[PDB]
């Protein structure tokens, strides 16, 4: 058995020659990446932006070190660290990790991918891509008067040593993500969320041998995408991926929900419940925001309707998806676990009704 994360597993991973990510990803300029563009062409595949020009992405120069991160963040903060060889979660202090990171003789391969710092002094040193902020649900529909706290999943600092490996997974809540390498290099293994691939992934996740079975071998194509320094990668909803730190690296990233692929976002969330993924603890109120969005998307439609216009395809599909989800969460035999997530500004029974007819119309009036 070849265990994920081990020196042996890495020998095989580094030797396989996967189909190039160039077969599917789109490379564009920071200026080309607009909400307008996405709403027409769709956001169904990874988008690569080689130069950060025009992304609105601001961050410390290529010399920003791991030592600086400890200063700006505070070596005291306890962080989640990954023992890659054992594919297990550990704990440490930003101080001890840096000490480990800088020692030339690393006795083990440890990785940091969950350090959220928007609540620290290192936050001012970073501004996320404008596109991410334009699409982000939290950026557009989160009321300043809710009881639920606003989620901080927009700024992560990643620091991994050579050969750190994150096994295949789908980002929490089915969120999209942006990724930038300050220095070093990351290698992404990307799998398209085809119905076949999603079923198989959920199967592989709920099987004991998951760690001895390379998921890349269970699908038709596993695209190798090399993210070199200065590059920014945008991974869309539901994409299954694994990442390998080919060399000591520091990168930044963030997660965001949007109106383009609501169907896939709802499918990935429901799957993550079925597998009881500890990751979902990062978007505790995914359902709360879904109600907020439904109210807004209902409005947009009510308008286009009362003025004789037909909505864009993705918007009907998306709203129709929210409809099923909201209705499922209200079932008498289930509402007891979803209830607390219903905002006090929304009338559950009523909203699901307004959605029902608005969808009824569009479907019939077409
Ligand atoms: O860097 C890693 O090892 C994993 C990163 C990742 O999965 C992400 O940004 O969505
Ligand atoms: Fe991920
Ligand atoms: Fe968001």
């Amino acid at each position: 058995p070849v265990q994920a994360g081990t020196r042996t597993f890495i020998k095989e991973l580094r030797s396989r020659v996967f189909p190039s990510a160039d077969e599917i990803i789109i490379k564009m300029h920071g200026s080309q990446l607009t909400q307008r563009y996405l709403e027409k062409h769709g956001f169904d595949v990874p988008i690569m932006v080689p130069k950060l020009d025009d992304l609105g992405l601001r961050l410390p120069s290529p010399t920003f070190s791991v030592m600086d991160v400890e200063r700006y963040v505070g070596g005291d903060k306890v962080i989640d660290v990954i023992d890659v060889a054992r594919q297990a979660d550990s704990k440490m202090t930003l101080h001890n990790y840096v000490k480990y990171f800088m020692n030339p003789n690393r006795p083990k391969v440890l990785n940091v991918i969950s350090l959220e710092f928007s609540d620290t002094k290192m936050s001012e040193l970073v501004e996320v891509p404008d596109i991410a902020k334009k699409l982000s649900w939290v950026e557009n529909y989160w009321p300043d008067d809710s009881v639920f706290p606003k989620p901080f999943v927009q700024k992560y600092c990643l620091m991994g040593v050579q050969d750190s490996y994150t096994d295949f997974h789908i980002d929490f809540g089915g969120t999209s993500v942006w990724y930038h390498v300050l220095w070093g290099e990351k290698i992404f293994y990307l799998i398209k969320p085809t119905d076949e691939n999603l079923a198989r992934y959920e199967s592989w996740s709920s099987s004991v041998t998951q760690s001895e079975v390379f998921f890349g071998d269970k699908v038709d194509k596993c695209y190798k995408c090399v993210v070199k320094q200065g590059h920014t990668l945008f991974v869309p909803t539901g994409w299954i991926h694994a990442v390998l730190t080919s060399q000591d690296c520091m990168a930044f990233g963030g997660n965001f929900l949007h109106n383009l692929n609501i169907g896939m976002q709802l499918r990935c969330y429901e799957m993550e419940k079925r597998l009881k993924t500890p990751d979902l603890f990062k978007f505790p109120f995914f359902e709360a925001i879904c109600w907020f969005v439904a109210k807004n998307l209902l409005e947009t439609l009510k308008e286009l309707r009362e003025d004789g216009f037909q909505p864009q395809t993705y918007l009907v599909q998306g709203v129709k998806a929210l409809h099923t989800a909201l209705k499922l969460w209200m079932k008498k035999e289930l509402v007891s676990e979803h209830a607390f997530e219903i905002p006090d500004n929304v009338r559950p029974g009523h909203l699901i009704k307004e959605l029902s007819k608005v969808i009824r119309a569009i479907e019939e009036e077409n």
